[PDB]
């Protein structure tokens, strides 16, 4: 691990790569691996990595990161606050609910329809921001490490294929 941190991108409004890139891309973003830039660099073998174009690629997982992060991050803090005992009640497996917050927030559930495993990471990754603030450890740099551990500790590779379910079989050729 490196502390790997760019203030960059927010505003890098770049564009070469197709919108299908964006949506790909960021499904395969979704709870990979702490270690981003081996999981960025290695699955996108065929993105040749121009400055414009991944300013444009680290745009789409930095509005992924700092949406999700300051989402988290505000359930967390607003449990806190308000004192409230059950995080079930915000971002758990909480059908409906969730469903509709994430929805209306990021996009028109075309985020993989988050079946269980997405409400598994939710429920896994808003326990530790919850355990993080109570404790105190979000105002220690280690907590968010902390956070993408757990989550990239479930699922720290993508097994899904997007092309076509049954099409994973078919990179296994010679």
């Amino acid at each position: 691990m490196g502390h790997h941190h760019h203030h960059h991108s927010h505003m890098a409004m770049q564009e070469g790569l197709s919108p299908n890139h964006l949506k790909k891309a960021k499904l395969m973003f979704f709870y990979t691996r702490y270690p981003s830039s081996n999981m960025l660099k290695t699955y996108f073998s065929d993105v040749k990595f121009n400055r414009c174009i991944t300013s444009q690629l680290i745009k789409w997982f930095s509005n992924f990161r700092e949406f999700y992060y300051i989402q988290m991050e505000k359930y967390a803090r607003q449990a806190i606050n308000d004192g409230v005992t059950s995080t079930e009640e915000l971002s758990i497996t909480r059908d409906c609910e969730l469903y509709r917050a994430l929805n209306m927030h990021y996009n028109k559930a075309n985020d993989f329809e988050v079946p269980e495993r997405f409400l598994e990471v939710a429920q896994i990754t808003l326990r530790e921001f919850f355990n993080a603030i109570i404790a105190g450890k979000d105002v220690d740099p280690s907590w968010k490490k902390a956070i993408y551990k757990v989550i990239c500790k479930l699922d720290s590779e993508v097994p899904e294929i997007f092309k076509s379910p049954n099409c994973l079989q078919e990179l296994l050729h010679e």
